[PDB]
């Protein structure tokens, strides 16, 4: 009884790549007109979205989500491959269509109302109203502000935040990893650069671990760092999916850190063991810069010693996963300070403004 109650029905489309506000304000003022609103998601393989790495069936699950509390709202997928493309694709597209709004609906004998943003469109679906007992409107909306909106969130997400809708958020966020041995300053780095501009950060989850369970790590075995890839990568994308993310989230360490430790200390057998969650986890992360701070001259008090030994095998590894084009080095103290060339770093590779101290 998943369906759509009421006799006034309306019909709103859309690809929403992503669903933002100008979408949310037309279809509230829809609802407020309608006993019920039908959303079309439309879609094909290798469309606008999909090409984003937002296909048809992931906005439909967002759109599902961002409308998981309404009465009088349905969310549907008008799948548009495998149509023939000139003229006899509309009458299959409509029998989708209208296939699409009966399986949706309770009743019958329904006044439905078509709201249609292009001239096309409008012309080709008034030809192809089915006798199915249905009365039958097309309505033209104007959709121009809401298909540049979209255009403009695409091409530059960070100024245009909080239009987005929040489901579609992690999705358009920029993220910046800071890596590098203990104890070289990667908390105080952290910190700074995402309070300087109001960006959440993550903590670096294997010194909670170490704390909340109370060993050092000459105690770590191959299921304790099996933990930390889980822990880290919870934690960070806790921050990714943060209502105070406003564009730009910074993470202190990942899993590829944690891979260097692990290659470093565990038996070979061990970390073969760990192979498949690296692997995994690694492919979930994104990335869009990589500050690394480099050796030079609560405390983890093994993993102090031998910094070169986990600098060199860290930097084998972001070879090995192919991200040395997003690898930016922090070797100063040329900048005034490592504080300094990360924060330009940041804002070369984000957009952000930042402030200049000196004239
Ligand atoms: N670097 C990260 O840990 C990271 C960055 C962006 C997103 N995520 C998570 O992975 C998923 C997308 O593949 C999302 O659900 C994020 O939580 C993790």
């Amino acid at each position: 009884k998943s369906k759509l109650s009421g006799k006034n029905i309306g019909i709103y489309f859309g690809t929403f790549a992503p669903l933002h506000t100008g979408h949310q304000q037309q279809i509230y003022k829809c609802a407020s007109l309608n006993d019920g609103v039908l959303l079309v998601v439309s879609g094909y393989d290798n469309d606008r979205g999909a090409q984003i790495g937002l296909p048809l069936e992931k906005r439909f699950r967002y759109l599902r989500e961002a409308f998981n509390d309404e009465e009088n709202i349905k969310v549907s997928m008008l799948n548009e491959n495998d149509l023939p493309e000139m003229p006899n694709g509309w009458d299959e597209w409509a029998n989708r269509l209208f296939e699409l709004i009966h399986h949706n609906t309770l009743e019958n004998d329904l006044s439905v109302t078509f709201y249609v943003g292009e001239l096309e469109y409008a012309a080709e679906l008034k030809k192809r109203f089915p006798a199915d007992g249905n009365q039958y409107a097309v309505e033209i909306a104007d959709r121009h502000d809401i298909s540049l909106s979209a255009t403009q969130i695409r091409e530059n997400p960070q100024e245009h935040w909080t239009h987005i809708n929040r489901v579609f958020r992690r999705h358009f966020s920029k993220v910046v990893t800071v890596m590098g041995s203990a104890s070289t300053g990667k908390t105080t780095l952290v910190r700074r650069l995402a309070r300087s501009i109001n960006a959440p950060f993550s903590e670096e989850y294997a010194r909670e671990y170490e704390e909340a369970f109370n060993i050092d790590d000459d105690e770590l075995k191959m299921d304790d760092y099996a933990r930390m890839i889980t822990g880290q990568y919870d934690a960070n994308s806790r921050e990714v999916n943060s209502p105070a993310n406003q564009g730009i989230v910074f993470l202190d360490t990942d899993a590829i850190v944690t891979r260097v430790y692990a290659k470093l200390y565990l038996p070979k057998e061990d970390f073969e063991q760990l192979e498949p969650l690296f692997r995994k986890t690694i492919a979930d992360e994104r990335m869009d810069l990589i500050l690394v701070i480099p050796p030079i001259t609560f405390r983890h008090m093994e993993w102090e010693e031998s910094r070169h030994e986990f600098h060199e095998e860290l930097m084998r590894q972001l070879a090995e996963f192919g991200l040395l084009d997003k690898v930016v080095i922090l070797d100063d103290e040329g900048y005034l300070t490592r504080y300094h060339h990360a924060i330009d770093a940041v804002h070369e590779y984000t957009g952000v403004k930042i402030e200049r101290l000196s004239y």
